[PDB]
């Protein structure tokens, strides 16, 4: 399989002063083709380093795509870099120069001298029309290789890329991917359960990505291999998979409450309202979520029904159970969730940061899960939210 | 100036399944140092291409920083690729292994076999301790050059990076950035109001950056020029500036409550818990924040003290005042904040998304502000949270 190289040009991209979504978006558009994307680059607006990166990318790849630096400014140098990298001179296209003059005439302005350089192309390039912006793009076919220069602004380049891409004659490969969202199983145990199913090959691969909402498992590559492989993986992870694709825990909870015609409330200590925030992130939450309380002080815990004998051990399974039962009673909801624990940075009741209990109470009784989350304060808080949501969808 | 190279390791980063903020963040951290950043890379989880990219970056750089791929799975291959790129064997460190085992034992687990590879290093590497994870990093000093391997999760690498960075003996340059945070004033009015102070030179520059917590005025460049210009700006915007640097509205509130010896409580509808989440984000919040109610249904509103007469008209200044008064009497706090209004996507009571009332109730009475916020549901929720906090600190 041959390579695709993707370079986003712009000094500000290095520093995240513009968030580089271009290179990712181009990479995802190449999924249907038999090309390997091994890396993406973001490159400073300097002609010599950029020419070097372009020359190296072009040498190793069937396709090179560059985005950005097609402006009129001294910091727009991609055309110069590309010409330098490919050993071709820049040539003024008078007709395209006329088009750029027209762009400014149409807005009531003369063309600035600076923009004149946007009418430059190398002999190996055909123009890609840009009816939304000043700078036409290039399509270079050289050596059985393709190099495409696109403008930085998405509303400019997306239609240009969409039209040129099926013209490049790229090898096609029937592609699929399957994303499995788990909870309550760490990467190590997933490794062990999958064994040889944890395939890393050219035709198909398996990846795990640990998130605050649990470990995601992604199978991607050839459509035949993916469907089979991912189905075996799902069967092996069956109890821990709570959703696939775009599903989120908050959406999964909503689906269960709608399926049952049930309602929900919450009582939170350490998460501070973040659980209610996460449940109500999803439009239509008011159909099942009656509301909640944030029992942050001891006085509030007692006010909302935590038994007095548990106030010395609010970090405990017993208190979690009591809080969920109290919320269920206080709101008259079908179910209720509770969070209690040690966020960090300090211990609480002799328990170390990351000690968390979550509880769910319902018409058949309550249940509690204990966690010892590694992470700083903000992290432990977030895992706690998802742990509590996970009690509803296992 | 010598080069710093920065590689984010992760197949998911290429496709933007996780947006790579790590490389940009590390690049920003290096601005006080006289190292050039010509490019940044994201690299797939594949050992041969990764080893090639690492070998090349190390050859050309004074400093190489890798982020990610230190997990226990077959797609975590950074250690092996670095070992290949530097020509050194990986060797199990029995001591680190003992620490990982202890880490799992504390959590009530035996250490899984797949974790063993996290205690592997090359002879040139010293360990960088990761108290928040099972993967410690590496610092390799070899031939006058540094290569640092960090965990992917920002809560994990950030403290590790902060501590090793001064120890690298990198050449310094006098750079600084000052961030002035304002509320209640648009970019246009700021630009216009500073005027000659809105400098954009090679030495120093002033930028405006709209955020959900108000428009930031960032001054950056040569330390001396930054510091002087920043003082002159904060004077021109003295009415508008509520904080600088790492100050947040939630920390400002905490400083005010502690200074008064006062307490706070909340009652929230559209924000769904997010306001109590943001207050409690800051360590020490239990010294003043008593707790809150998420009144997300008519039944919850009534039960916690909102008058029957208002329950049908939730998008109103009267409802926001009554909520803040109901929270303050329920929790007995010195102050109480409330949010009500239209998050989106749907209109409510004839009012569009973005129509929000925030209220504060205090010793001397209640105050309400109406906003009309731009943005999608999550954005309106966020801006509402800050607008409620702003009542206390602007
Ligand atoms: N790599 C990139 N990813 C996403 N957006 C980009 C990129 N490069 C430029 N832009 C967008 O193009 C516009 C500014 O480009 P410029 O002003 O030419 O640097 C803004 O809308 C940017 O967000
Ligand atoms: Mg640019
Ligand atoms: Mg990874």
């Amino acid at each position: 399989m041959e390579r695709a190289e993707i370079l986003g040009v712009g000094t500000e991209l290095l520093y995240g002063e513009t968030l580089d979504t271009n290179t990712a978006e181009i990479a995802r558009s190449l999924k249907p083709y038999a090309l390997k994307v091994e890396r993406t680059l973001r490159v400073a607006d300097e002609v010599a380093p950029l020419a070097r990166e372009v020359e190296e990318a072009f040498a190793r790849a069937r396709l090179v795509v560059l985005s950005g630096g097609l402006g009129p400014t001294p910091d727009d140098v991609t055309r110069e870099a590309v010409a330098l990298a490919l050993g071709e001179p820049l040539e003024l296209d008078e007709a395209v120069l006329g088009e750029i003059e027209a762009f400014f005439r149409a807005r009531g302005r003369a063309m600035p001298e600076a923009n004149r350089k946007q009418a430059m192309r190398i002999p190996s390039a055909t123009w890609l029309k840009n009816p939304r912006g000043t700078a036409p793009g290039w399509w270079v076919r050289k050596g059985g290789k393709d190099l495409v220069l696109l403008p930085g602004p998405p509303p400019e380049w997306r239609p240009m890329w969409q039209e040129v891409l099926p013209r490049l004659g790229l090898p096609r490969r029937p592609y699929a991917e399957r994303v499995l969202k788990t909870w309550g199983i760490g990467e190590s145990e997933i490794v062990e359960r999958l064994g040889p199913l944890f395939v890393r090959e050219e035709e198909v691969e398996v990846g795990t990505y640990p998130k605050v909402h649990g470990v995601e498992v992604v199978v991607r590559g050839r459509e035949d291999r993916v469907a089979e492989l991912a189905e075996r993986i799902k069967k092996k992870l069956l109890k821990e998979v709570w959703g696939e694709g775009e599903m989120t825990l908050a959406e999964a909870v909503k689906r269960r409450m709608e399926r049952e015609g049930a309602t929900l409330s919450t009582m939170e200590s350490l998460t501070g309202g973040l659980l209610g925030a996460e449940i109500t992130r999803v439009p239509g939450a008011s159909r099942f979520y009656l509301g909640g309380v944030v029992s942050y002080s001891v006085g509030a815990k007692a006010r909302f029904g935590v038994p007095q004998d548990l106030l010395s051990r609010t970090v405990s399974a017993e208190t979690a159970r009591a809080m969920a039962e109290a919320a269920r009673s206080l709101f008259g909801s079908t179910y209720a969730l509770a969070t209690t624990g040690v966020a960090g940075p300090d211990p609480l009741e002799g328990e170390p940061p990351g000690t968390v209990y979550v509880a769910l109470a319902g018409p058949t009784g309550a249940e509690v899960r204990r966690y010892r989350f590694p992470g700083d304060r903000e992290t432990v808080r977030l895992r706690s939210v998802y742990a509590a949501l996970a009690l509803l969808v296992t």
